[PDB]
């Protein structure tokens, strides 16, 4: 009937439909279809692999001050692979992003449905040829089966591939492959903190520990998920997940604490277009300040409703039973000081499937730094300063804490590095989405109390995230099989299957209420311009590259 | 059920049925079925290829006066192919054309339906043999799929293959192949205008430009059209398109401005069968002229209702941002002066599949010039002349502009080359259809204002043309697949599928109201005669050739 | 737009039927009395038609 | 073309998409009233002989 | 307008580049209140003709 | 610009955004039939040719 | 423009390098339709356009 080896079991669809409903509401249905190549897992055994870089040379951790190069950890390798499509690029052409960024004001996730169809399992056999160049013959194993599993209850560790740039390809006309599923296993880890200037005798402590029951969790796809065997004429459907999340603003802010509330009244209008204006003498000016040692009001001392943005500790390498880790920083404006780390700039490394120029030769991955489009909550560390109360303006070298001031006698250490101004008045924008190398949705942390936002994704499922899709090829055993033997002779076998996903979004057209024209994301023909259309056009050899596009181009009033 | 690998999925039908309805109305249903051979695209990557002939020798564009040899342009190569059947020969036997031309007076398009059935995908493997002559083994990939797409909304650039003679074959018993789909990409192009006699120092400007955003459009079948995967036991149907077009006259005109209205009254009847007749003295003759300097009426000076035909600029090579181009000319009568270019004669070059004698050896294509059957709107440039008002008959060398008169001192340049007599009184016939190497229907140009007719096709869809059918073979990946690698090792794979189309026409039988017998399209046995039946008969070796047939053989009164 | 238009003068075109004066849209001879340039219609008639 | 009495006006056609002209005036009493249209797939905008 | 092209489309945008026909300063009021509205581009998106 | 002093009015030239129907007069050329490529000084009407 | 109307000429082979151009079939052997008969070749410029 419906099932048949010669009949197709699905339809390739990769088009973004826009349905305008009304009052400016837009239903954005993004269809994505990709061809996936799956191969036999090198081993059919779950493995507890330990990675430990104790080299006493190079980027090892027995080198004084290489604490940051720590890559030590334990992981459970699984013969299963993961079909992850959680990245903006897998759902939208560069043009689609531009239209949404330039015309819409808000965007929210709606529903997600995924389907696996047209499964083809093939076996490789080698025939002897002259010159001893054995040719490889590819035959169809019509009876072969591909194992598919969906973890809807989300019982297995969540692993967003976007972070490892291992999501499906961003080019619909290119074949893709799933990512080997793997999850960390708790392993005691302790690394001493040293410096390139530490005493030669200083002994570094790089130690790993044996598994601890209190924290040992081993999961197997087979003993946790229902597995569906898929033969050539078989299809898989994941149903329709419903996203319960908070809408994302497609607009940026610009108002700092110095742009909040009624401005000071100018005495008289400027005389010439090249002339400035004068305010009332600070001593005679009316207003409110939180510094009493002074009997004047200055725009800088003016009391503001709250704090737009906040200072964040720099390179706070905290350390637990799992070793040292860079504490994440809310992505904000690098400001005119280009203080990326102080504002949490995101630098990501990706490969050809994710936008690296196909022409680019060499293993070196493509590296791009994402600076927040926001211009309101950033912190220019070089300009920040702390004064002593009772406030004395102008202060003396001993009445102000400028950045250059060394802390603990460390010349390059400044209070800014250890200063946290987060408080009940701190108000900051939420992380900007990053097309096309950006995770869309994310799972919430099962802690009785949770973080206000995630630095990796603009959307956090408020309940349970979409289930992870797991795929693997079953052992193709040969005539010789000893169940009591570890070795398992198996027939070389590979499989190709089509994946189709439908992601739906609820967006709203932006309002236009400003006299001045608004900044819009546009391409140009200027030579050597980040937006030269040539970049988003195919090359003569067909090479394609997708450099990150700007987001939130339209500004919105904060207060 | 209905789907099965061993069951056929369609029926081969290639017969023209004639259904006579009444009042002389005829429903002509043309069935066409062909076997198509599709192979793997040399590349699976869309490519922006640039063609630029800057050779300083031969037919290059750095040669003074080779401006016309310009073949420079940019095109987006697509791994997709196109099943185009828009040519008269693909729908009618030579006999069918003759019957319609000789018996019908009008013809209009009705509906079109297309179907793809009996898909067979096969893989090629090579087995080592003695003499090192590896034999090629052809196996069936039952699970393999062929990608089919239909662009009904006509979002992708329209590419009539008939112009490149790349439509399906005109012989139903011969296998055929689709045409690689490709579309031009805007590219700045400027070429200097020079002459073989230009100064040796004259520097020719042959320059190409980088892509311009204002005019850059890159489309991909995958991100624009829904794609149907077709397996051996799968069928595709395009539904039934309805043609909204204007009927085509199957009759030619003969009345020039000198044959419009009541002729001059003869004084007396001719005395002998070999005698001519005399009219009243032009001075005493009654009538109306638009020349007042004369007090006589002559058949040539007689005022006529309008202008049958019009003079058209010759070789008007206009030039835009895309380089120079020959301005098209409404196909009219070459007249007894055989002024082809002056009347837009269409010379087409075709190959064996389109009527070139199969016996003809050599790459040289078959070249035929189509002269309009019309005998009324043509212009004999050699006879045309312009006189000075007040009209002086007979005029002097300085009172008449004869053709031989050189323009701008150029000996071979004549006013006729730069003369356009198109006006509100110009009345011309519409382009004649050209069996069998002629495009039938055509898409209208999306310009706010459009051309009165297209010189390439007798029928222009007044809304949206039939959707283009796109077909391609999916990458047959092997065991070795690196998604991060540009190279994609693939299994040699080819596919054969049957195409069936049904084109319906509404025609009307011609009336017979003339005493004299009417000219009809007929064959003869005269040796070396363009209509020797031998031409349309198979050769001993089976070689077949279809030379163009005459159309509109019956004349109709214009006024 | 353009009120009126210039029209070729005495464009004697020629087909398989011999030469013929191309007709001209009748317009204003203007103060230059350019009859042919504006297609003035000169007609010859007999007693039955007003002679 | 070196013809003394030949002027660009004789070979100049300014008819275009912006050309706007009035229709032929009726001519009592020596004027044709109605006229037959030309059986050409495409026809003239007006006839110079009849209103 | 529909969006069906892979390549990003040309859009009318302002900039902060000095002496640029689209410097936002032009469409912003002056200190003395002087205002000027230089002509804006139209039909920025291309469409396939045939 | 309200600042602009002097009676002289503001003058702007509007070029059509279109890039398809324009005509580059310098590149346009007319050749003589029967077409002869490459042509001679007397077989082509280049723009520089005086009228 | 008229030079961008209809199916483009078929390239013999794909360009070898990103900086390489492509070649078409010899104008004399190329298939197509022109309105100039004195010539026995088809060139993109002489190609008949709608
Ligand atoms: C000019 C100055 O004052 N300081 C520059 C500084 O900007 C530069 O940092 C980046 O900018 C350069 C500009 O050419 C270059 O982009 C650097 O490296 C690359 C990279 O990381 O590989 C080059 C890549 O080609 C580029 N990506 C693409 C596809 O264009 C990336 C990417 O643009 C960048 O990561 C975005 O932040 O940048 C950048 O690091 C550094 C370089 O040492 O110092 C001065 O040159
Ligand atoms: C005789 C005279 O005064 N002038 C001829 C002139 O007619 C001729 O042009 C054509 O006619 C010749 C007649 O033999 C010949 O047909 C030319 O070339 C071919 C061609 O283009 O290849 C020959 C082909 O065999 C023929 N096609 C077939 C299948 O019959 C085509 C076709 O008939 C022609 O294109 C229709 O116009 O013609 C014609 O060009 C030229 C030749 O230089 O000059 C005198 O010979
Ligand atoms: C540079 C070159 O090769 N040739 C230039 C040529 O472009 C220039 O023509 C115009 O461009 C100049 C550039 O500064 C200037 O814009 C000319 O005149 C003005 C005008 O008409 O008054 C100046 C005005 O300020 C400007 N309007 C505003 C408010 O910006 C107008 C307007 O931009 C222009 O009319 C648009 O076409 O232009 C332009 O005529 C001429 C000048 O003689 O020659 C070279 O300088």
């Amino acid at each position: 009937g419906g099932g048949g080896i010669g009949v197709s079991t699905g339809t390739y669809d990769n088009q973004t439909t826009y349905k305008f409903l009304g009052d400016g509401w837009v239903e954005i249905t993004a269809h994505a279809s990709r061809l996936l190549h799956l191969g036999m897992p090198p081993s059919e055994n779950y493995c507890r692999v330990t990675v430990h870089n104790n080299q006493t040379t190079g980027h090892g951790t027995k080198v004084k001050g290489n604490m940051a190069y720590d890559d030590t950890h334990q992981q459970i390798w699984t013969p299963w692979s993961l079909v992850d499509a959680n990245a903006w690029g897998v759902w939208f052409q560069p043009s689609d992003w531009q239209f949404i960024q330039n015309s819409m004001e808000s965007l929210n996730l709606d529903s997600l449905s995924q389907e696996l169809f047209n499964v083809v399992v093939k076996t490789v056999t080698e025939q002897q040829g002259a010159g001893q160049d054995a040719i490889k013959v590819y035959n169809n194993d019509l009876t072969a089966c591909m194992m598919v599993a969906l973890d809807s209850n989300n019982i297995l560790p969540y692993t967003p591939a976007a972070q490892t740039s291992e999501t499906l390809g961003f080019y619909p006309w290119k074949p893709t492959a799933p990512a080997p599923y793997r999850y960390y296993f708790f392993m005691p880890r302790q690394l001493s903190v040293t410096s390139s200037n530490s005493a030669e005798g200083t002994q570094i402590t790089d130690t790993i520990g044996e598994p601890q029951a209190l924290n040992s969790q081993f999961f197997t796809i087979e003993n946790t998920l229902p597995i569906t065997l898929l033969r050539t004429g078989d299809e898989f459907t994941t149903g329709t997940y419903i996203f319960n999340t908070d809408p994302l603003k497609l607009t940026h802010t610009w108002q700092t604490n110095r742009h909040l509330g009624m401005p000071p009244r100018i005495t008289d209008l400027p005389t010439s277009d090249t002339a400035t204006a004068s305010l009332t003498a600070n001593g005679d000016r009316f207003g409110s300040t939180q510094t009493q040692n002074v009997n004047y009001v200055t725009e800088a001392l003016r009391t503001r409703p709250a704090q737009i943005g906040f200072m964040q500790p720099h390179d706070n390498f905290e350390a637990n039973r799992g070793g040292p880790f860079k504490v994440p920083v809310v992505p904000l404006d690098i400001t005119a000081g280009e203080d990326h780390d102080a504002n949490g700039a995101i630098r990501f490394n990706y490969g050809k499937q994710h936008g690296e120029d196909w022409a680019k030769q060499g293993a070196a991955p493509e590296r791009y730094t994402w600076d927040a489009i926001d211009s309101a909550a950033g912190r220019d560390t070089a300009r920040c300063f702390v004064q002593s109360a009772p406030i004395s303006i102008p202060p003396n070298q001993n009445q102000i804490l400028q950045r250059e001031d060394a802390i603990a006698g460390r010349t390059n250490m400044h209070y800014t590095n250890v200063f946290n101004s987060y408080g009940p008045l701190s108000a900051f924008p939420h992380p900007d989405p990053i097309y096309p190398n950006g995770q869309i949705w994310d799972k919430e942390l099962d802690l009785e109390h949770k973080p206000r936002l995630h630095v990796t994704a603009p959307f956090v499922c408020k309940n349970n995230p979409p289930g992870q899709l797991f795929v693997r090829l079953g052992p193709n055993l040969t005539d010789q099989f000893d169940p009591n033997s570890t070795t398992v002779s198996r027939i070389v076998t590979y499989s190709t299957f089509y994946w189709k996903g439908i992601l739906k979004f609820k967006a709203k057209l932006r309002p236009n209420l400003t006299w001045n024209p608004v900044y819009q994301a546009t391409t140009d023909s200027v030579a050597n311009s980040y937006m030269n259309v040539k970049k988003w056009l195919p090359s003569a050899t067909g090479n394609m590259h997708s450099d990150p596009l700007i987001c939130r181009p339209v500004p919105h009033m904060t207060y």
